[PDB]
């Protein structure tokens, strides 16, 4: 029998409400929405408020709000977003003490109830949050994957966008690195319709562009007042769970585990991935030159940082 | 030259937001997201958040957001969601008196700078809301529209489902009049696969999913707490804008102008609407038996009272 | 591990191909188109020229044309639409014999190599044909099904649209047994936004419509002067396939096998039925009129009377 | 008031055909599908099929067939797919007589011409039209990008959607292919194929549209290049300023001037808003001016 896929969005809040909607939209499976029971009834109404649109918007899906991990039994995929959000003034690393607290306690019950899914983090700091999830799963590291450089392309595509008055469409991008502010725009790999940024944007432009891309989430933070984006890095997480889910082995950067690329093992990165049916199918290894592969390596250095902090 | 459409949403919370969103996500029309100055920093980062999922999402639209009405110029179509959320213990006067004076100031500011827009309004209560936006245009009855019973056949069209185990997309509701008490379904023009629902579902627990549609709206809120429906909401609207600016010619209940329709005239109300190009083409009249017409009666009465309410 | 689902289209000829297209072009799986060995070579030219289409129109599907059925094993679906037209000089006896044979040979192969598919047959006679797939897979009724009552919706919702200046969207028919003098339209469930045709089209222009249905396949024929209809059925296919890999639970039209439903066993017949991830659900038994049976009981003799011509 | 966009299809053959039904399913606008008064018929029977699938597939379009352009009336684009050294003599005249119907019925249209040899049948709808450069289009990159992508897509085992191609010049041996411009993930082609494998797919690109003739047997290709006319008409309509491949009249580009070539443009509102002008290396330089070459032969074999 033909039976359809099974989401688990764990935390309810903007990116996970935001996320499940898309994914619901997309006929892309069923969506169990989990949040902390004190937030049990926020997410039911949240869940069949989606679902109550499926009529108008033409789509099948079975949406549920739950604080109950036994809801989320045989997920193909779990997408989290549990945790602590930032408020202006803050780094994503300021958040590593509570959100590792989280991602252990919630790893445990989605290991538990779906043995065998593929796990996609956003949780920030997403670098080691991705390597926590990692660890407590014991699951093998094409199955545990972090999403930042899906949305920092996507933040630098639309700014070039916008500078050459051209579709999004038509502009890629190329982020290694960490979701930080040592993230590693490469403007080398970045093109408008194939053509080299490099021979269409002057450098200054192109500099405050790459500056505009590392400052992106901290931009929105800046302008929401009480709290951090949720549109885009939704939408960034529903084509990672796309590209599984329909095992179309997409090019993306994503939050891999490393054993011996770029000469990095251990840590979890952001680096350029093949994603499809079987999760993450590889890490994809750039000829950097040597002031690429220097700040790429100062950005490792801020992950390790950070993963000194983890318990 | 080929242009695209531009839409224009009044209010930038939970579902001028989330409209946005979907308009573009759509490839609607360009869109100018619009709230008070007090969060005019808010409504830039939902926008330019929305506008970061375009790469992504593989969507052309520009979004913008905006506290300048100037923004809002040669919009084809302009959504109103603004509207104060109740005060705790607030009078109906004084939410229909504040909400009145809100459509009043909204509408000459866009009338001003969109002479030719249709409007769609949301704002509650929208029967009172609607008749304010419309003798504030001076606009044709044809281009100022409310959204009202697409909203509530939702509702019965997700529990419908729910109670038979099939899709949405095979359940139809009829309903005429507004939410809650004001609500005057036709169960009798409610189906599944063109098969009236009276013949499917015992009577107890089809009067049980009726009651559930007048009471839909407070369901979510009980759920959610402090706040109130917007997926739904949003998917409404945006079904209604589309009908319009793709010329599709759709049956939907609107609230609507009526001058002899029904008995009535020189009020607002839930009715049955071809809705395409020039906005409501016409209003259909139903041939209603004796309890329906006086359901519609005592609907009109409640219409009646709260536009006493108006100053 | 995610895998996509696998379709095989055997036939390679106006709807097989565009079927093959359209299935594709909705990410709904993996299609394999096939055709005899005579027509290997044209059948892959059409599955390369699609496939050359993906990224353009921006779809991840594998196509591949075969004679070989080796390359179907493994399929969740099987649409067949292999068969030949009635020759100049054919008796209609011969037809369905050479159809039934085509039915039997193609069939075998399919569940060789497909043990567990589903089948979706839209070779004419669908009743007999349909019956012929049934009775040589030895697979249970569930999983083996005719196209033919959704194709008959849909031309006499687009006549309805055309009458009433709407959108298709919003018009609903209603129709049991085949095409032709075997149809069994029922208006009394067709409507317009709910509202049943009877209210808002005169009875002549209406039993014009409905007559106009009846010769809906002939109206194509004899526009097209060689060959007959191909978009509106290969439409029809793809919902019907959509409905069981998404598991829809559509209630649809669908040529069913009957074991005691409406009074009739051991035929298949064009009923309102289920339609989900493990085939036909259910077939959905209404009360009919003594008009209505009397008409279906002539629809059922014309059904039985094709079984006795075959082999 | 709101009203659809509408679009003129002339030749209701296989590319024809297959181009009408993507622009209803996309909603893009009314489709009129157009051929000679013989085959007015068949004409009206696929509109008619094509409109009859339109409840089951859940889109809102006008589709009708005809032999007459006045139907064709107030059109914002028209597509030419009509045609059939004698072939350039032939095809160009069913320009001409096309061209001069369609102007007068839609004088404010953009036209998007399919018909081969598409550099001399752009050029001479061009010149009968007598439109700006901007409003006359041919397709051919996005074809033969389509069918690169999709050998490259094949050869990497991953997702068309993240492979890139770059075709100046027109098909067969006039196509000029940058592999240096053309990538997966944005990675070079260059470090991922070996040089023997990404030769034989650049030549495939080259004979792509003679492979599918070949398996056919009694014709040539329609969904892929229905598709590259799909997305350049989609471009145009919805304001996109995508960059795509496309038949273009070079007013000094690339050295050039007076003719239709096959070159990079920026394709938005206003049809083609810029050619693309960047820097060649000397082997592509002279790539282009063989490919140039061939097509200054072939608008000499027009009367
Ligand atoms: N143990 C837990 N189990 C489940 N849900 C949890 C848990 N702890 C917290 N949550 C829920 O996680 C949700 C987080 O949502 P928001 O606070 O709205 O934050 P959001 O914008 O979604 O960001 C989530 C995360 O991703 C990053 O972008 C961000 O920095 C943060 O780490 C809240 O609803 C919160 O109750
Ligand atoms: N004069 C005004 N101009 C523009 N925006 C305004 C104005 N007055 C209020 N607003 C804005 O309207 C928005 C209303 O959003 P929410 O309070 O979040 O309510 P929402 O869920 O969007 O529902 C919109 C409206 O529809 C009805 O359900 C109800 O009447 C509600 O106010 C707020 O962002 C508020 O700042
Ligand atoms: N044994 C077979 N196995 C596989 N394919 C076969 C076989 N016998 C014939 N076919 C193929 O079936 C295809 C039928 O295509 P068309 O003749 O173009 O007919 P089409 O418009 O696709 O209609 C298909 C069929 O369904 C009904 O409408 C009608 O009964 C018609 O035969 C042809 O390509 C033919 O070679
Ligand atoms: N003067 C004319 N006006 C309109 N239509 C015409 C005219 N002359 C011919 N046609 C029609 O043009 C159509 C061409 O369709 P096909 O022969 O099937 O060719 P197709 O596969 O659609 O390719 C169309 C054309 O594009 C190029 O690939 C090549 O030049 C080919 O001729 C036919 O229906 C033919 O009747
Ligand atoms: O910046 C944040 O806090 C959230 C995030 O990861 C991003 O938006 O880049």
């Amino acid at each position: 029998a033909m039976k359809r896929k099974k989401i688990s969005v764990i935390g309810a809040g903007f990116t996970g409400a935001t996320t499940a909607f898309l994914l619901a939209q997309k006929e892309l499976g069923d969506v169990v929405l989990v949040d902390i029971p004190q937030l049990e009834n926020p997410t039911k109404g949240k869940a069949l408020d989606m679902l109550e649109a499926s009529p108008v918007l033409g789509f099948d899906a079975n949406i549920i709000g739950t604080s109950d991990y036994a809801d989320t039994a045989d997920s193909d995929i779990v997408v989290i977003t549990a945790g602590i959000a930032r408020k202006p003034g803050m780094s994503r690393d300021d958040l590593v003490t509570t959100n590792q607290k989280i991602m252990k306690q919630v790893t445990k019950e989605v290991v538990k109830y779906s043995p065998n899914c593929y796990i996609i983090v956003l949780t920030n700091p997403v670098d080691a949050m991705t390597y926590t999830v990692f660890k407590e799963s014991g699951f093998p590291k094409n199955r545990v994957i972090g999403q930042s450089g899906v949305l920092d392309t996507a933040r630098f595509r639309t700014f070039v966008a916008e500078e050459l008055n051209i579709s999004v469409k038509d502009v890629t991008g190329f982020v290694l690195g960490g979701h930080g502010d040592d993230m590693v725009p490469l403007v080398r790999y970045s093109y408008a319709g194939g053509i080299p940024l490099e021979k269409l944007i002057p450098k200054d432009r192109l500099d405050a562009i790459v500056e505009r891309t590392r400052k992106g989430g901290g931009e929105i933070v800046n302008l929401l007042g009480n709290g951090s984006a949720y549109y885009a890095p939704a939408a960034s997480l529903v084509e990672m769970v796309e590209a599984i889910l329909k095992d179309q082995r997409r090019i993306l950067p994503a939050i891999a585990y490393l054993e011996g690329e770029y000469g990095y093992e251990g840590i979890y990165l952001g680096v350029p991935t093949i994603l499809g049916g079987n999760g993450i199918e590889k890490v994809i290894e750039l000829e950097l030159t040597e002031e690429e592969k220097a700040a790429l390596a100062k950005s490792v250095e801020s992950v390790k940082n950070v993963m000194r902090m983890l318990e």
